[PDB]
């Protein structure tokens, strides 16, 4: 039963002191093994378990699952409230999941939404799951739209999210140096919130 294999994910998975591919991977097989109906009931189940390893398995699932709306939509309102930061990452994966499996150009309207979003943990997986954010396709070829997206949270009141949009844009800057630099010239660093976040950006810049 359902009840059963969640009962056997708890056991093994909680175990595991460190990463994250042994979730993925189970994540990944069981997506692929069984239909979709299946799917969402075992990963709403998974996700109510207090082992949070096996809420890492069950936010993987939703991230494959997320062309369903109705599971994106939990993975932004319900799955960004939990409490354990190894949960928050794999939900900053489940979402670059969701953006790749739609296409990175085609979710830049969601990728908005949860960049303005109210509850911050949602704001950061957006800046922290897309990292680096011009690997990815689409920003790739056009990086002043992930540096302007992620710059725009420079005076963010948590943070949480203002560790990720300096690191985000450091990444930006090991490949594109003088676009990180042009964005940055602009500044004005009169808050505190702006200098942290700047210090992190700026590191590799001849500014
Ligand atoms: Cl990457
Ligand atoms: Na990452």
């Amino acid at each position: 039963s359902m009840k059963q294999y969640v009962a056997r994910l708890e056991k093994d998975f909680s175990l595991i002191e460190h990463g994250f591919k042994e979730e993925e991977q189970r994540a990944l097989t069981d997506y692929k093994s069984n239909d979709g109906e299946y799917i969402k009931k075992l990963a709403f189940l998974a996700y109510q378990s207090d082992v949070y390893q096996v809420r890492m398995y069950a936010v993987f699932l939703f991230g494959y699952l997320s062309k369903d709306k109705e599971i994106l939509i939990f993975m932004r309102d319900e799955v960004s409230k939990d409490n354990n930061w190894r949960v928050q990452e794999v939900l900053a994966k489940a979402f670059d999941e969701f953006c790749k499996k739609i296409g990175y150009k085609k979710a830049l309207p969601i990728i908005d939404e949860w960049l303005k979003s109210s509850n911050l943990h949602t704001r950061r997986a957006a800046t922290e799951g897309l990292r680096i954010w011009t690997n990815r396709p689409y920003f790739k070829e056009n990086p002043n739209e992930a540096i302007r997206r992620i710059a725009d949270l420079k005076e963010d009141v948590s943070e949480y999210v203002r560790k990720s949009v300096g690191n985000a844009l450091r990444d930006i800057s090991k490949k594109f140096p003088d676009l990180v630099k042009i964005e940055l010239k602009n500044w004005k660093l009169e808050s505190k919130e702006i200098n942290q976040v700047y210090k992190l950006a700026s590191k590799f810049i001849d500014a």
